């Protein structure tokens, strides 16, 4: 019945199915799906999420409208995920003057001042990182990526989050295709008290939380928050805690294999951000704050990785009025979309889009680029806010595992890279390299 | 779980059972329950629809910031009624700057120029409710009020609303308890494309009112409204015409039997009223709408059977933001509920309350009393859009009703009235009166 709408403002898409709209177009993925409509259809198109009309935008203009200039009016809050229980009270899924406040007391705790501070304790577990990779290296035994840093990023977060230090290495599914055609069925679950989020692992930290709080990071400085607006409660401290391990788990680490793999299959960047690293840091010199934002080459590596590999795919907003931006009518209730990965491999944006070419981002060419149309931490007052923390730690990873080791293919590595047909942005297959040591 | 917020906030309240909260004690009504809050509780108390926190407020000045100060900010709609389908577009049920519009658009409609031209075709009706009266006084058969009378509210509705012009006379329940312990269920209804309102009904004016649209009252109005904001829609419009007949159905009937069972059990106050029509129409002289208002005593009776029958039982505002007013904070989502017959029925506002008392209305008398007291119509921007033209309509049918009946109670008459234990605000019994011709 919602399928009416497009075609009332005019605006083209691929015609939908009643009681699933456009969803079985997802079986090659969002960014396939998203690729080609962008093709078949040109700067706007609409379609839908089982009733839920989604009209993707693509215009940079548009972009900074939607994601910065009407942001607090219009476009405040992503599309209504659940169910989620207590879990509402965290930043990422909160709305409009909620959301508003929890940011406003979520924000100086990821200040570049307090991120300096951060850097000796993920300094320590690169040590770990890399001795845990001479043991692998000794063998020689070719090295699954997510392992050796999911670890690696499993170590960071609890350091960084409740002071708890661990060597933790040695220590489009059934269920939301569902969410689409039957989202009728989360408040059905909110009374049912049932979660994405185990109501064991909320639990466990819930009370985990409380232990520290009363024995007694980023914890800490939430702590130091609570003591305008409402201060903080303390299950919403604890539902913040829980998205910055999130967070931080499965994007540091899935970026930091795109970077593997990227730097194998490329042995000349990786020689180029080796040389870079030791001239910056010579014998193998401990890697500071400052000495990363001076590293130049190894910010272009992580950047073009981001292009090719973009986590968040698009990039939503929950239109909350009527509005017109740039001469398009936008009707109440429609979710926005920005095809992230879409306008990261736009030809008419990038030459040779498909191939990892750091030279991209170099201090002359970094000029051309539209801040619009590259958007790995999206835009606008409710961007990443941990973005500085993310690229400070994965840059920290990689500073001292290329001091020490270097990577190539194995007859296992899946070149060229396939990525996975699902609703996350991972390869096929994992990836697995050689590790030699320098 | 929900259950918890008013403990914190420190609001006395009824304690609630899990899944129902306190609607058990709805088995004597709205009304009954709403009173004993107000005597065991005092100016504020809170309760549980289900899961869903309801805080009834008694204090004026806390009733005019609600339903008059922060309407257009914070308590701008009731709360979210259905399955409902396209009926979401008329003008009582739509929110926020949907209904801002629509209220714009509806209300030169209902302006004191346009209602008196609609009293000539209200007068003829009179004359059919005359007659059709005298039929069965000839008879003296007893008569039950709500048909007489609901043959004359629907005959001035349709004539009203489409010139349609017809003889009609001579041509609390299982599911919305249902509703609030399964307010989950609600979008579940809304994609099975069921409705409280028939898929027929609403079927046979959507097409009837686009037959009338294309051969060509408050259609017209409409109609030349359509012709800033958005102008009208062809379904928008149909959804208002079914809000106006079910308004002036059930309501312009129900308190013209309220109406005649008070005059029969006070037969001083009806010879005072047929003494004031009489005076001002001699020989029974044709009502106009500059003599209705001339006549004070008859809007005395119609205010005190309002005051002692509010069809709408309570006011209801969805509390948008958390927000202050007189000293107590409200969170966002709270259900802010105005119980209208337990204060048109209080003793520390009224002397002798249980009494129909005409001259509390008198104008030495009117003086005395709050309008944030006594709401038989609500407050506010969000007030009865169709206030004038009910009582219009009501005091036009009592005028020439009473220059030719009077009206004695029969053995059958329910002495005293006992209300419905259900969810509407009706007598148990129908209203059996005798009619007999002056
Ligand atoms: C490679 C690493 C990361 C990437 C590429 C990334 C990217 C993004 C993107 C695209 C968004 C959505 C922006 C938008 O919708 O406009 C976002 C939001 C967010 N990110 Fe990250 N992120 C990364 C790491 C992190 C880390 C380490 C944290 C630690 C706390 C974090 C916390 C958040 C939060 C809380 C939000 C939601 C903010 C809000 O809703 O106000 N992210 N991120
Ligand atoms: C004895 C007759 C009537 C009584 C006692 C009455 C009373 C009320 C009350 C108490 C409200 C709610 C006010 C609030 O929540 O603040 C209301 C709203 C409303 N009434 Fe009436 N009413 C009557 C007749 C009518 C008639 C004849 C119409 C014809 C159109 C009508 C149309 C409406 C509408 C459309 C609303 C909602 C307005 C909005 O939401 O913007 N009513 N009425
Ligand atoms: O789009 C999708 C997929 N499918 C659907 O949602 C639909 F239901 F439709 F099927 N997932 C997300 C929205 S939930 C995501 C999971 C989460 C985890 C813990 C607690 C609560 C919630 C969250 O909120 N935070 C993650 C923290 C982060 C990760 C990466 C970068 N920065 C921050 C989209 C998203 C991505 C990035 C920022 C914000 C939102
Ligand atoms: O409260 C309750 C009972 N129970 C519950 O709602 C809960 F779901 F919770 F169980 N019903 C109403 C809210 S629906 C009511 C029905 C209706 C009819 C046709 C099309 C759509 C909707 C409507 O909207 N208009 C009526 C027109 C009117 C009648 C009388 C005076 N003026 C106007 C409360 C209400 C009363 C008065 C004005 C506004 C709202």
């Amino acid at each position: 019945h919602s399928h009416g709408l497009f075609k009332k403002l005019g605006i083209p898409g691929p015609t939908p199915l009643p009681f699933l709209g456009n969803i079985l177009s997802y079986h090659k993925g969002f960014c396939m799906f998203d690729m080609e409509c962008h093709k078949k259809y040109g700067k706007v198109w609409g379609f839908y999420d089982g009733q839920q009309p989604v009209l993707a935008i693509t215009d940079p203009d548009m972009i900074k409208t939607v994601l910065v200039k009407e942001c607090y009016s219009v476009f405040t809050n992503r599309r209504p995920f659940g169910p989620v229980g207590f879990m509402k009270s965290a930043i990422s899924i909160a709305e409009d003057e909620e959301w508003k406040r929890l940011r406003s007391l979520l924000s100086p705790t990821f200040t570049s001042g307090k991120l300096k501070e951060m850097v000796p304790i993920i300094a320590q577990y690169g040590d770990v990182l890399v001795r845990n990779l001479r043991r692998e290296a000794e063998t020689g035994k070719p090295v699954t990526l997510k392992d050796v840093f999911g670890a690696y990023s499993m170590d960071v977060i609890t350091s960084t989050s409740f002071g708890v230090n661990i060597d933790s290495l040695n220590n489009l599914d059934p269920f939301f295709l569902s969410i689409t055609v039957f989202p009728f069925l989360i408040p059905i679950l909110e009374v049912l008290n049932i979660c994405v989020f185990p109501r064991e692992v909320t639990n466990f930290l819930r009370k985990s939380v409380k232990r520290m709080k009363e024995s007694r990071d980023f914890l800490q400085l939430m702590i130091d928050s609570q003591n305008s607006h409402k201060a903080l409660s303390d299950l919403e401290l604890v539902a913040q805690s829980i998205i910055f391990i999130f967070a931080g788990y499965e994007t540091t680490s899935s970026v930091l294999s795109f970077i593997m793999y990227e730097l194998a299959t490329h042995p000349d960047v990786q020689q180029k951000l080796q040389e870079e690293i030791d001239a910056v840091l010579p014998n193998k010199a401990p890697p500071t704050y400052d000495t990363v934002l001076q590293m130049e080459y190894l910010d272009m590596v992580v950047n073009e990785t981001l292009r090719l590999f973009p986590i968040a795919m698009r990039l939503e907003r929950v239109c909350k009025k009527d509005v017109e931006i740039n001469g398009m009518f936008i009707p109440k209730g429609v979710v926005v979309m920005i095809p992230s990965y879409a306008l990261h491999r736009d030809p008419k944006y990038w030459t040779e889009p498909e191939k990892f070419l750091p030279e991209r981002f170099s201090k002359k060419n970094k000029d051309n680029i539209d801040p619009y149309i590259y958007t790995p931490f999206g835009s606008g007052p409710r961007n990443c806010i941990g973005m500085r923390f993310a690229l400070m730690n994965m840059k920290l990873a990689l500073i001292r595992v290329l001091q020490n080791f270097s990577f190539k293919p194995c007859k296992e590595t899946q070149i060229p890279l396939k990525l996975s047909l699902g609703g996350l942005l991972q390869p096929e297959k994992p990836v697995v390299l050689k590790v030699e040591s320098r």
